[PDB]
Parts: C-alpha cells; structure tokens; sequence
C-alpha cells in the first residue's frame, strides 16, 4: 500500500550536536534503483551513535543516527536481487559491494563503499531519502536505523532468517559481531591464552564472549566502573581491575598479573591513553591489541616504537573484520541455533519514542545495550 | 697456547659518543662456566653500530660495539654442550636460552636474556671480560665483534657449518636474516603481492630479497639517495622512488601507485616520520607495515589510531623474528645450498684496522656492508 510513495513517519531527527534527539515526522522518499526501505522493529543503543551526538565521530548534521538495528523490507527499488519484500534484514553499517579490492580480498571487509572513513551522510548516489521541516536531513552509515522507514543501498543491507527474533539481532548489526568477531577473527585468540579487554559495555562484553569461545584460559576486565564487573564475570571474565583501585599504571598492573604481559589486549573504549596502555601490556615479543574503540576526531596519539620493535602487533577494525553481508545471516543462524547468546548484552527495554531515555540510561553508565522498539 | 689465560690482543673501543674508535690493546678474561671465546674472522658494519656512537641507541660506555660477525671458538668455558674449540660460529646478538616464556612461544624470538631493550653492556652474570688501559670497557648485546677475540654466553652463540665462508655469512649475524625474516616471517609476504621497501642500505636490500622469494609482483624501494637504486633492482626492487622528487607526501605518491595502497610496507630506516608513512601507505583495510629500523632513543611518533581502525596490522621485529640459535645454523646451511645470496650486499672489504673508514663510507652514503677481516 506504499510502494513508490513518500512515507511520512517518525525520526529521531539530530538537529544539533550535544542536544537531545527530536522525535518528529519525517518523509521518506521511495528507494531507487538498487535501494531497499525498511520498516524498523528494533534498534539498539550503541557508543558510536552517542559519538555523534558528543562530536567525537564527526558526520554531517542534521542526521538521522542509528545503525544496529533489525527490519522488515516494505518495497525494493529497481534492479534489487538479494532482499524482497517482507524479508527480515539487519542494515549493514559497513556495506559489502563484492566488487572492490577489499571485497576481493580473503582478509579485508572495511568495504570502499564505507561512509565511515570520510562521512558524507548520503546514500550512495550522493543524496538523501529523508526530509524534515521542508529541509534535508543526513543519512548516518548508510543506515540511518532510528526511524520508523529508512532507505539503504542494496549493498548496505542483508536478508536474516524469517524466524528471526528481531528485538535480539538487532544486536549482531554492530556490537555483538563487533566484540565477538575482534576476538575471533581479528585477534584469533588461542586455546589457553590470557586475554585483557579495556572496556566492558555491550562491545567489549562481547570480546569476552568471543575469547571464551575461543577458550582463553584468562580472560582480564578493565573498567573503572566497578558496577560494569558482574557481567563481565558472567559472560567469562575470570577476574575484573579498576585502573583507579591502583597506584601503578595499570599497564603494569596487567603485565605484573600476567607474568610478564598478556597474550592478547582489547582497546573497546575510544581513548588514545588507553589504546597506548593496552598495546603496553601484551607481551613485548608475542602480544597482539587489538583497537576497537573509536578515537576522539582528528586526534592523534602518541607512543614509542620500541613498544612494537620487539614484537608486538597492533591492528584495528570495523565490524569485528567480518564481510558484513556474507557474515551477518551466518550470525543470525548461529545465534538461532544457540551457538552464543545476546540477552547478557540487553539490560533494558524502552519504545523507540524514548530513545532520549535510552540515551540518559548509556551515559549514565547503568546500561549495556537498551533496545528500541518501533 | 690461551686457553684459561686472558689474552692481550687489539680491538675497536669507543669510549664516548660521536668519537672515532680507538684501535688498541684490550685484555680479554678467559671464559667462565657457560660462556665461549671467539677468535673473530670477519665482521659488518651494520647502522646499529653507527647508532651507539651518534647516541640515537643508548647502551653503557665505553664500549665494544659489533654485532654482526663470525668467528671460530678459541675455549669454552665449563658447561658448554653446543660448541667446542676449533668450531665456526655467529654470535647471536638475541640470545636463545630456550627455557623462558618468549623462546617457547611458537612466534616469539625476543628472548627475556636479551641486553637490547635496557641495556647493561655485560655478560649474563652482570660483569665484563673486557679490560683497557686499566678500565673495564662494556659489552654490546652479549656480543662484541669490534675485537679480535670476545667472550659471549652460550646462549649468544650459534656453531654453523666448518666449510662455512665467515668473509660472507658474517651477514647472517644481522643484516640479512633481519631484512629477509621481516618479509618471509613477520610479515609473511604473499604471493602477487606489491611491497614498499623504505630505506635500501643492507637491511632493505634483504628485505627486497625476502619480497622476491616470496613472490611479490611488485617491490617499491623508497630511498632518498637515488644512488641505492641500482643494486634495490638488482636484488628485485621493480621501481624506485625518491620522496626528494615529488610534491605530494611519498604515503600519497605510494597510495596511488599501488592503486589504493601497498600489501606490506617495511620501514628500514630508523626515522619515526617513515615509521609513520610506512603504516599510511600499505593499504587501509587489510595492509601490514613492519618496523625494522630502530628509532632514536626515547622519541616518540604521533599517529592517527583511525589508520589502524580501519584493518591495517602493525608490527616490528628484531633480527626478522628468526629464534637465533635454531636459525642461524639453517641460514648458514640454505646459503651454502644457493637458496639466496650475500654478496649483493657486500660492496666493500676493509681489514678491521680500517674500521673508522668503514664507518665513513656509511655514514657517506657510499657503502651498502664492509666487511673488516681480522
Ligand atoms: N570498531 C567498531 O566497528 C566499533 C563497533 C561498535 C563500537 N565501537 C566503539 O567501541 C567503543 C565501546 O562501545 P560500547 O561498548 O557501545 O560503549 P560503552 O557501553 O560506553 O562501553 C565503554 C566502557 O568503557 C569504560 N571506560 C570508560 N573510560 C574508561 C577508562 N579510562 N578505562 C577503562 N574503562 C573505561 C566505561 O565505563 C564503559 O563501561 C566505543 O568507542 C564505540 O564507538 C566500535
Ligand atoms: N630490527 C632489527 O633487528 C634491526 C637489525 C638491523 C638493522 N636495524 C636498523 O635498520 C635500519 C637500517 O639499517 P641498515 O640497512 O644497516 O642502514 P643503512 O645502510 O644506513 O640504510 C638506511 C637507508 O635509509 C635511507 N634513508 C635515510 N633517510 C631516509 C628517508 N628520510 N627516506 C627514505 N630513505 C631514507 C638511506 O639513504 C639508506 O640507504 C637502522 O635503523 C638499523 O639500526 C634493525
Ligand atoms: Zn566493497
Ligand atoms: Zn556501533
Ligand atoms: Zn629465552
Ligand atoms: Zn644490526
């Protein structure tokens, strides 16, 4: 009944930095050729869509954020061969095109079609599906998930199982496959390894859940919000550190508690300061960290090279480096078949119409993941 | 006949920094239990011994400096199992004692006996064989090959074949394995790959020879002394670039000759700049650089950590991750056997009396490796 047509529906419009969401009717164009409209059901809270708000991932305002999230396709545009209407799909923030040297490449995922390395808040064409107050608003990743009906490029979106419980994987269109695949993927942390992870929100949670499964023997939590340790524990950290608790920096408390340094180390915050002390605390020959926060904008750090001369690597990715498009259902079919589970990330439940609480309820520190319904 | 006797006999020492070495007469103490006297054939100058004397790698003085050599065992000293006297050897400026955390990690080779990371200038047992003039002169990484005779630790040496040519596979000891296991080893080059090699002295040009054997299609040299070009073609380079000649930064020049960055980059330097555009240059997504050049004491490099978010590896290595005293031996064996070349790298053949011009011809631009014969 709204295929070809303008939508009007409610959007969590992002008028201003450091200012609270306006939830208010939005019009969302009809998807182009090789675009797919969604109609949301569930989206999460995640770190990076308060980074827009704080200006620390910059992207073009006004904007529509949200990109972990899971939806129903209401009408695809010409020429589209991977999703019909109907279909349950989960928004690829990072887009696989398949065509690209990174598509191309066994390793790569961090596709060249990205709208995260240069933001320019469109869809792929350069324009925008969405309109508020007569006036143009911003895509965010190409997803753009808190709203009633986005439009996304056929490359940016995947088709799940139809049985699929959308209010829980919604959580694998970001931070579950971030956390788990950096772990997996990324570090491939080993049988009997030790483990640190810096930052224990529903990103770094998940890294826990992914050394686990990979069967680290410890696995080390480092927050300085001693309320994030229970949970941490129960998805499989065998002990839990507050930098604050310590006189020494805690690069050489961890190195001290792992017999000369760690086998593996996670930077799952967004501060240069410790993205250098978790590099600083795997072993200085063998150690690997891994970098999954995102930095402050245009900021650089600063670090000794003889931190990797001897031996250690760095490395960081998006998405847990996993190909979005060709990972994402394997995810959902994994999580159906109960091969990990996503309700340790959920703590709290609101509609969509309070995203702003759901907001209050991250900053706070009270949070893991709230998950928003439509 | 010396063996259990000091032994007076000439070396280099370097008493302060940015001096010329003094050719003189050192006294040199018998072997304790564990350790091994080496009447020294031949030994390179690498630039890590130039760095001793311009302070840019801090180490005790005065000092024996000398790292790369090859010799024949004068004594041993009780305890010894792996050598005995008449046999040839490298010393090994890592050590491998074998027994610590780091020798037994598949991937590790920066033993914890290592004098590189803070150094002390001694033997094992924190004293020196080394007297001149009266005084006690230091050690260089457990080696000391600036001295017709030194005294290493067992673990610092490595027998290698009697009918090995020590003129030639003094190179082993450093420069070569370091510049060829930083390709085949620690960044694991690949087959069709495009590499950017940045500094072509002996280090880079074996670097280059790793990229070739590994079977890269492309291989950049990157030098701003266009005179290194010719000899980086000779051992596989396939083009050559001097930052001096272009406009742009050379990590943009790279960027699109590589048609969107490098496979695997190699600073071979020591600068932390290079350091910097060695990582921006191999590609965002799944790109790895490796740090081989030793940075100058204490100096820190700025970077943005985005360059690693997006999928990039970054590594450094000391002696091209080889575990030295396993290595050594085979390097010898597979350069008797043909499997790669050191003369490439030898451009010139000095008696050890001529160190000091040795060392101009480096610090000139005009040597790739001397060779001092004793
Ligand atoms: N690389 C990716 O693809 C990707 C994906 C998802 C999230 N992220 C980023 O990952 C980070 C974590 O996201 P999240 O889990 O949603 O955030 P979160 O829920 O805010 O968790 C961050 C945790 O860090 C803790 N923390 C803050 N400062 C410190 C400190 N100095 N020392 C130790 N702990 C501290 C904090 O208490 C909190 O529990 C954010 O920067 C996100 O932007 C990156
Ligand atoms: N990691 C290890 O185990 C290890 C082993 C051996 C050597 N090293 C270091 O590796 C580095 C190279 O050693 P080497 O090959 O004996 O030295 P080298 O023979 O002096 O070669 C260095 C090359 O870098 C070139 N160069 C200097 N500045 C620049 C610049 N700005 N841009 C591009 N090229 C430049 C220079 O012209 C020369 O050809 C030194 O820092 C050594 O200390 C490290
Ligand atoms: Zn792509
Ligand atoms: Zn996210
Ligand atoms: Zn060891
Ligand atoms: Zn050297």
């Amino acid at each position: 009944s709204t295929a070809g047509k303008v939508i009007k529906c409610k959007a969590a419009v992002l008028w201003e930095e450091k200012k609270p969401f306006s939830i208010e009717e939005v019009e969302v164009a009809p998807p182009k050729a090789h675009e797919v409209r969604i109609k949301m059901v569930a989206t999460g809270i995640c770190r990076s869509d308060d980074h827009v708000v704080s200006g620390t991932l910059v992207t073009p305002l006004p904007v529509i954020a949200g990109h972990e999230a899971a939806g129903i396709v209401e009408s695809i545009g010409e020429g589209v061969t991977t999703v019909r209407p109907g279909d349950k799909v989960i928004p690829l923030f990072t887009p696989q095109c398949g065509k690209c040297r990174v598509c191309k490449h066994p390793e790569g995922n961090f596709c060249l079609k990205n709208d995260l390395s240069m933001p320019r808040g469109t869809m792929q064409d350069g324009t925008s599906r969405f309109t508020c107050r007569g006036k143009p608003i911003h895509h965010f990743l190409g997803t753009s998930t808190f709203s009633q009906y986005t439009v996304v490029d056929e490359i940016s979106v995947a088709k799940i199982d139809a049985a699929s419980p959308l209010e829980k994987v919604c959580l694998i269109g970001c931070g579950f496959s971030t956390g788990y695949g950096s772990a997996v993927k990324v570090a491939k942390v080993t049988q009997g390894s030790t483990c640190a992870v810096f930052g224990l929100g529903g990103v770094g949670l998940s890294v826990i859940m992914g050394c686990k499964a990979a069967g680290a023997a410890r696995i080390i939590g480092v927050d300085i919000n001693k309320d994030k340790f229970a949970k941490a524990k129960e998805v499989g950290a065998t002990e839990c550190v507050n930098p604050q608790d310590y006189k020494k920096p805690i690069q050489e408390v961890l190195t001290e508690m792992s017999n000369g340094g760690v086998d593996f180390s996670f930077e799952v915050i967004g501060r240069l300061d410790t993205m250098v002390t978790a590099l600083s605390c795997c072993q200085e020959a063998y150690g690997v960290s891994v970098i999954v926060g995102v930095p402050p904008d245009s900021q650089n750090l600063s670090m000794n090279p003889m931190l990797l001369l001897s031996g250690r690597t760095w490395k960081g990715a998006i998405f847990g480096g996993f190909k979005s498009k060709d990972s994402v259902p394997k995810l959902v079919a994994d999580f159906m078949a109960k091969k990990f589970a996503l309700d340790p990330l959920i703590t709290h439940v609101l509609p969509f119409e309070k995203i702003n609480e759901g907001f209050d309820l991250l900053r706070s520190g009270e949070s893991i993941r709230t998950i928003l319904t439509f």
